[PDB]
């Protein structure tokens, strides 16, 4: 029922993810971010259904955002889990690049390596309105 | 003419500072932040005029936000200059605390120790709108 899911890393991406939420809602999108819209019940189900329900998966690539996905053999890391769901479901994946270094794909789990083939949007501190505009152009 | 001046550290606080700006604009307040409002001319002049011009001074205390203030005995650091300006002008100072560890006064320059005597607001990741509502209570 939301159009946009926001996947982010708390310890480096929380503030950016929130700013993305606020801007997109301003522009008429219904947005899921965990802190606003993850409510009662077993969260493993709710989180994954929430990815499945949104056309758009916006992924915040703050510095090191994918480091916990590395060597996540049992799929216990939540950004890992969200990306796989977005990939499996063929979502409109929009990476947002905020000081991220592109790792060699093979440091990532096979089931999320394809995340790096989607075109991302550089988050510009100096030109935020234009960044926001570009993100809206990408959204389906 | 701006009602609110946002002073912040770029390396740790740029996202929060932009998040705060949007929320305050949505609530009808005119906000200076550099990356939107600092325009042509000598920036030393224009910034200081901007602090002097705004009833309210929102200071973003991201972690280590005052580190480059300490031992800054010549007032070269920009967060130091902004604070000193807001103090001298008797501005409504509003600290926003986001993982900031409170320092002993003695480690700060004498000219800006008084900033620690102001009542600050805890930035809550889980209750952002409540945080924003409290900030607006503080503002004049
Ligand atoms: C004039 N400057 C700009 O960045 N101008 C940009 C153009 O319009 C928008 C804009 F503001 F972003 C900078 C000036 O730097 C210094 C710093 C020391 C000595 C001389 C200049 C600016 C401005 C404002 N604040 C205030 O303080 C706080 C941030 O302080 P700090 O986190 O510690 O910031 P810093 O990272 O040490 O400064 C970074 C510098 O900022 C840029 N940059 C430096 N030179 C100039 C210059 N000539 N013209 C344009 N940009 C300049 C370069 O990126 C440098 O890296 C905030 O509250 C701000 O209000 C600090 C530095
Ligand atoms: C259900 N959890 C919540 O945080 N719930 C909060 C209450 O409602 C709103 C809310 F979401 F903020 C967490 C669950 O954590 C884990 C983590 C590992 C194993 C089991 C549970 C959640 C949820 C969503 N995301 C998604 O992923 C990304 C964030 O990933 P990371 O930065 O890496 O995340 P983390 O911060 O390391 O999470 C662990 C922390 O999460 C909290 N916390 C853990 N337990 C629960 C729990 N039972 N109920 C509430 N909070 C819980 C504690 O603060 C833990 O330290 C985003 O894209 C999110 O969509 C990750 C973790």
């Amino acid at each position: 029922t939301p159009d946009v899911f926001i996947s982010y890393r708390r310890n480096s991406g929380s503030q950016l993810a929130s700013l993305l939420k606020v801007h997109l809602q301003l522009h008429g999108f219904s947005v899921f971010i965990d802190v606003e819209k993850l409510e009662a019940g077993k969260f493993e189900d709710k989180l994954i259904q929430s990815v499945m329900g949104a056309r758009n998966f916006v992924l915040v690539l703050s510095p090191g955002a994918l480091d916990k996905c590395m060597q996540d053999h049992d799929c216990k890391d939540w950004v890992h889990k969200e990306i796989v769901t977005a990939l499996s479901c063929g979502k409109n994946i929009v990476p947002i690049i905020d000081g991220f270094e592109w790792p060699e794909p093979q440091v990532l789990p096979e089931d999320m390596q394809a995340v790096l083939t989607f075109n991302g949007i550089k988050w510009s501190h100096e030109y935020q309105e234009a960044t926001i505009e570009k993100i809206i152009r990408f959204l389906q």
